[PDB]
């Protein structure tokens, strides 16, 4: 079992 | 005062390994899921690929054993559990999804293990194809909208 | 000879309960932090969460009081007090620890009791993160490496 | 001789400690369980020898107070089964009147673990208020 992280990103500006 | 017991278990032998991660203090960091920049309301569906941290393409699995091994790949829901990005400052949430294959159809469905293969002596990547809806309603308030989405591979 | 005394006490008024337990005998069990199989020497951070042994997610305690409680939630060091999980047969030891949030961060010291809420009518989870540092040094020996944490929900 | 650190000296009787189990409603279905804890220092009863040599002691808990282990309500006449065990997993029961024994080297703290148990109550709910017994625990050689 090997759980790790994913980071999301979005920028909303122009 | 309630006590009980919590069995802690470990099978070293001949397990699998996930690469492409960087070690996050004491978390695996798999790497990131960057949609790039977007104005307010978006028309075209937003969509990128996860980019491992460690080497910057996909997390390329691979497993120890000799014989090909069925291992299964498991994401979860986000910090919020419903895949929303959240705004650093504001309230405003972004809805989001990730799928298996590029063309968005085969889903990671929420805490489910969707499988996968992998043989001796290869690196098996695992595909997390972001994917974001048009946004034609509202105009979603400035700034970094961020989630961290807990992958789990498990065997 | 030295005979002394020792009282024993129960409130039984309206206090909490924690739910996803079974009853091993005398002594609760709570559940297990399986990380999986693995080999002699892993690089990445082998992580993996509680399961209740009564339903299989996360151990659910409930409340009885209609107001807010706040109980608090302390885990021992296991068998050995430094959370090391032993070879069944062999001497090797694997070191390990439990932390609180998902991102392996607020660690559930050794005999602390770290806080919790409880509204009337939900159930708050005990999410307990185990994490494994990388093992880029020894193989350990092969076999079964277990530890019996003793959690201790107490108020 | 040995002597048993962790108690105090309640007027003539030595009080070794306190097994709390804590709160609790009418019907519960886990098994309740505290440890003891020693009335002098909080934590679990340290006996240590004066001997050089490792000496064998035995500990000795009995029935409580109506000598069947039952609290027993302050106000009314319910009762609450219990037991003590000596291992962390309710296993090893330190029956009635019995000498569980127990080691001791020279310049140590020798903890006497007693680990309460209370079995699940899922058939009626006691009645509200504090339930509480005497176990007179008796350290013999």
């Amino acid at each position: 079992a090997v759980t790790g992280q994913v980071d999301v990103k979005l920028n909303i500006s122009t």
